[PDB]
């Protein structure tokens, strides 16, 4: 199995359901997923990461609350110490993906993905098409969407994981 | 074998030498590679490609010149054409880089923009990498010195190869 | 009287709208207000401007629709074609501000406002603080706020207009 | 006379430097002038700044060094400390500019983002300006050539006359 890593900050528990969704979508993919939050400056089942264990996961999927449109200032001194892991070139070519939230955040999500370029990870991006397809689907289905996340949200999230771990999986195997 | 799209725009045929290295490093990673340029608003020798078409390629590298820090209007005025594609889904997990060339990270941003929406797999460049290879042509005992330099060119060669063995990996 | 150009681009009469609404703040600020809209590649009563007259206000307000989170194709393309006026700098120490509709936008936004950073222009920005405060007034007032720009919005355009109407006045006078 | 901040980061003296011309040059736009750093996580003879401070001063000019194109984290850290001054909108209005040191277009862009959410008034750089100057110097008999350049110490100087005089024709 494809060992992957979901990394979150959350401030009031949405991006922890976020990250506990894409979580068990990874699952469903046939990954060996583990569950961690970065360190201060809730739920403390949740073990804390440190910078350095980054290099032990195929893949990387990174999910954090926004303040009025950049980045947590966690997260971001988070990956801030991973200068040696860079210098080593330790995260090249694994497998990330981001999450952002708002309870829009574009300059969090490049601020982000800008960090996880620079550590040369292949990037996975949001699947929009898909994303706006979602209801069309869901409607057909016979059952359509309608501070805390959505149906549609975690779906979203669901299927990010999944598609992160099986990308993996292929590029492992 | 996979197939990879080199799409560029070349304002005075800088991205045009760094697409045929591009180009060039992907055949050498095992791909069969089409070299293109996106129509205008110097090489005709060099097939102008159609938004559609950018469907029928495993992977799509895009290289493109750059003004005061943004994207080339050719550029971008040819990808917003493939609205099309996108409605269809149709470049999805396919595999994409971007270079640029003048900083212009605004450009990046953008162009890679355009490309994740589209959900395509993006490929960066090797960073860490790229400050080693100063030290390992030293090493090797061949060190560095409008035209790309050996070690720009080297770059784009590497970064070409890197992308054909991630989407012969993703499609093998 | 300062002289004042609205430029704007609409594909479905939103920003029209907006900007309709920012020349009209913007007259009530004492300046004299050109409205205008961008080439094609709808309300042809509005007559269309050219790259090279951009010089001829003392401040110029920027609005445009915007496709998933980039700026519109026209605008940009309108914009490009004042490489002259930037050659002289006849645009600097001109106030400048932008509008951007989604009918989150922050992309382009960054990319309009690159685009008049570069040609040396002034940047007055949003009221933030300003416009979630506005809520509060209104509620206070006696009347709460609650494809087409709710009220909210338009009284944000106004006081922008009007804003940088009396900074430009400030400037001049 | 105006009150002008000039707040700075450097990791290695550069931008303390181009601080210095900064705030030489809005002392001869007639202003008030004072210079701070911002806390850490050398120049021990410069003041250390306050985030409530700010209000203070009818102008205020932010310089930082970059790391990989982003913004210092110590400046950041240190706006990220305003959150009761946007709330009162104490800076709404105020004269603001930007200095970065390494292409560092996102902390530019970034540190904008900070001071545009204030209502910050902001002034760019003049960079038609900035390539006409090596020609004027040329033309004088004095052409241009870790440490800024003249021509970089040049730039901030007139920058930060620029901003003091923009900021006196504001409040006078
Ligand atoms: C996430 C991350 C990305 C980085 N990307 C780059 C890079 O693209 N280029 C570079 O020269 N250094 C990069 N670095 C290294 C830092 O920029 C810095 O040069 C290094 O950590 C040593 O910094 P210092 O000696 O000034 O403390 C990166 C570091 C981190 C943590
Ligand atoms: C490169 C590209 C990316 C796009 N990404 C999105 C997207 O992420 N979300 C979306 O709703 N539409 C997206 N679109 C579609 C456009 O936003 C637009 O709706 C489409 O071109 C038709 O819109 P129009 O009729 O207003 O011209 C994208 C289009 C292109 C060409
Ligand atoms: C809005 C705008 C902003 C520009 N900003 C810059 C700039 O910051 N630096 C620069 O060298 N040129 C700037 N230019 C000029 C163009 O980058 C370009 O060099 C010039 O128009 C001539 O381009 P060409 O000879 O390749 O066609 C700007 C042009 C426009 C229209
Ligand atoms: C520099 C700066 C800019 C801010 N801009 C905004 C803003 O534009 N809109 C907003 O709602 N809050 C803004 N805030 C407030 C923060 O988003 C945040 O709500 C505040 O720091 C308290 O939030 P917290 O309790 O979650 O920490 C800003 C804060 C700072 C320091
Ligand atoms: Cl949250
Ligand atoms: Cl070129
Ligand atoms: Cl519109
Ligand atoms: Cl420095």
């Amino acid at each position: 199995m494809v060992k992957m890593l979901v990394l979150y900050y959350s401030a009031y528990g949405y991006m922890e359901q976020m990250a506990k969704a894409a979580a068990e979508g990874a699952r469903e993919g046939g990954a060996e997923v583990t569950l961690k939050r970065v360190p201060e400056l809730i739920d403390q089942e949740v073990p804390i990461a440190t910078p350095g264990e980054l290099a032990d996961y195929d893949a990387i999927i990174i999910g954090t609350a926004t303040r009025y449109g950049m980045m947590a200032s966690q997260m971001k001194n988070f990956l801030d110490q991973t200068g040696g892991l860079w210098a080593k070139g330790a995260l090249i070519n694994k497998v990330g993906s981001v999450m952002v939230s708002t309870a829009g955040a574009e300059l969090a999500l490049i601020s982000t993905q800008w960090q996880m370029q620079h550590h040369g990870m292949i990037i996975v991006p949001l699947s929009y098409a898909y994303r706006e397809q979602m209801g069309n689907d869901v409607v057909r289905g016979g059952a359509p969407y309608g501070r805390q996340p959505s149906a549609q949200e975690l779906d979203g999230a669901r299927f990010q994981g999944r598609r992160v771990a099986e990308i993996t999986a292929k590029l492992h195997g």
